[PDB]
């Protein structure tokens, strides 16, 4: 894969795991927080994986590819499963469908940087 | 299910963590350390992805097993990649023996609870 | 303090899984929205300890300024933590365990910073 | 209030450019020939970063807010970037990447430093 598109897929999981905080934090906030809760389950889960997956593209050589890969893939899925849940919230709360963009910025840069391993 | 399995794979991704950081400083400190760069870089990659493991492991609301079954398919890839890298130095160097097990022990423990799940 | 050190590494490790684990078990009860302060301030000491454990495994003595920010900055964390879990632990089991784990964390980080001087 | 909430933001962006900048640090240094030369400041980007990412994720908290542990972090924060920048700096007439992070530690503590003086 591309040096700056490595650095694109980077750039994109540090802000997804962000965006991610941000909303669990609003969800948490509203007064229908019993109707968000795997919403922020998911966002917390979102901002792990994110966060371990620029960790992990940050040291990437193209040695143990195997490993970039797994973690590529775990990324996109869990990315792919936060933005449907945020997706889901996003005509009601603005910080879901803010979100959910965020969420399928990474998922998307994930799964090309994927296709190009 | 397998609640038991759960908590032995949290428990063994913390051990794990703690052992790859361990032992990425101490080849940091080697004298030979640029034969050890490899060694390092893995090192930190089965940290990151054993301490974000642990943590999707941990949740239980809004359970979703392809987020847990991604999660555990990467850390059961970087537990193997890091645990071949370190037994590649464990003869010179006790460090990469300890996270050489620990990452065994945890590469095992995820594979029980992806096959039990 | 090799050895403090190694438990104060360990002890965070531990106290971020405990938090993980309360936060999602408040989110899952039916009066979550009375456990927003506990949920909040538990995901601020999992993403505080976590640093800290990745912190003090690359700690080498020099540059000790560094170590002590970063053990205030989890023994304040450590400490809110434990107190916002503390009020809910009549109720809730989980809160107290959680408590309990940020109180062992917060004693092991001002352990160390009363032996760095 | 309004000025603190923008000022979280830029501080919570700094966060985020610096641990990138930090990371492509360590990395670039850990392929350098010289990487022996370079330990140090490869431990402080992995610190640096780690505790950047950390502060961005309290930052972006507002509920159940308690500005003494947001300052906390916020001082952590403020002390490992500009021990980075300094190790980094030693580096920097050699080393591109380490000029690079430097410039992204020192812009990153002043950040923290201004919401540390404004909330507070
Ligand atoms: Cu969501
Ligand atoms: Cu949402
Ligand atoms: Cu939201
Ligand atoms: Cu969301
Ligand atoms: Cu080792
Ligand atoms: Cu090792
Ligand atoms: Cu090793
Ligand atoms: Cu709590
Ligand atoms: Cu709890
Ligand atoms: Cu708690
Ligand atoms: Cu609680
Ligand atoms: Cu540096
Ligand atoms: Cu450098
Ligand atoms: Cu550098
Ligand atoms: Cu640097």
């Amino acid at each position: 894969v591309d040096r700056e598109a490595m650095a694109r897929c980077i750039e994109e999981c540090l802000r997804c795991a962000q965006a991610c905080t941000a909303c669990a934090d609003a969800c948490l906030s509203e007064p229908t927080v019993a109707d968000l809760t795997k919403c922020i389950r998911t966002d917390m889960d979102c901002a792990d994986v994110c966060t371990a997956t620029a960790a992990v593209l940050s040291r990437h050589t193209g040695y143990d590819a195997n490993v970039t890969r797994a973690v590529l893939q775990a990324c996109a899925t869990v990315c792919a499963a936060c933005g449907d849940e945020c997706a889901r919230h996003a005509g009601m709360h603005e910080h879901c469908r803010v979100c959910a963009e965020a969420c399928r910025s990474c998922e998307q840069a994930c799964q090309e940087l994927l296709a190009g391993l």
